[PDB]
């Protein structure tokens, strides 16, 4: 009965608070698809995928746009549209590139079935919010540059840091 | 028979590469009294005093400046000058301001004689001119800024630091 009633799609390369330092050398940016999923309520699911590479932006964000096709018109009822992009796929590999995108759609509909509902995702799927303990994320940063912001987090309120090794 | 011929003083509170870090809070600059002994062979001998406080700087300055009267026209001999403002200070007590002063003039003083004879101190010392082994010193840090300043130390070459603790 609540439709989808379109997909609109938007490539960025953002900006991190913090530089992802790699074997490699430092990325800056990550590279995210936006997705916009309009309904017959009204209101707009949002969502968005993280691509990893640029490499993978473009193709990630023009699978979306012709998998609009296989969602639009349908309900907006996330388990059953799963069920069906699983079938539509399941030749082609419901896994990779294409699982992500259905994966976008899907957090993009429950979104806008909570706003359907003018619910909190939480309430929706059943459970109270509660605070959870969240650790700050750092990279391959080496001694400096982990104890500069291992610092930081615990300034925040953070009560545990996690730093990449190896 | 070379003379000590004027004594010159200049009080400067200067910047540091370091900013000083305590346990009150951060000293971003040194006062320092600069020394210019000239003397009847026209070389001018050069030294400078650390006063640690600026509470003591124009005092130390002022100290120098009367104790020129004891040292202009005697001979350019560090250890005879050096009997002599023994003496002189039995009475008032030939220690801390007193003797740092009269240390100020020493060391401009043995600047002026290499000068005099056209040779680097330590060769006028009877010694040959060696690398020396340095450490690099730090402050009351903490953990970010210690780490911080020792990277860069040993990127320097340095391979000892000093930190501050307590
Ligand atoms: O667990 C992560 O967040 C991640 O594996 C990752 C992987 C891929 C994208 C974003 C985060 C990681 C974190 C810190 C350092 C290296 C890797
Ligand atoms: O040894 C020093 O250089 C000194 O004692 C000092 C004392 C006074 C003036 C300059 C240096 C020190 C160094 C690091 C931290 C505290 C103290």
């Amino acid at each position: 009965e609540v439709l989808i009633t379109g997909l609109r799609t938007r490539a960025v390369n953002v900006p991190l608070a913090y530089p992802v330092h790699t074997a490699v050398g430092t990325v800056g940016t990550a590279p995210l698809v936006l997705i916009d999923l309009a309904t017959s309520a009204g209101v707009v699911g949002h969502s968005y995928l993280f691509a990893y590479t640029p490499v993978a932006l473009k193709s990630l964000k023009q699978l979306l746009d012709d998998m609009a096709a296989m969602i639009v018109n349908e309900p907006l009822a996330p388990v059953s549209l799963e069920a069906m992009l699983a079938k539509r796929f399941s030749l082609a590999g419901y896994t990779g590139l294409i699982r992500m995108a259905a994966a976008g759609i899907d957090m993009a509909a429950w979104d806008a079935l909570g706003k359907v509902h003018e619910t909190p995702l939480v309430k929706l799927l059943g459970a109270n919010a509660r605070p959870v303990q969240a650790y700050d994320s750092h990279s391959l940063d080496g001694v400096k540059l982990a104890t500069e912001r291992a610092v930081t987090a615990a300034e925040l309120g953070f009560r545990a840091v996690k730093t990449c090794i190896g």
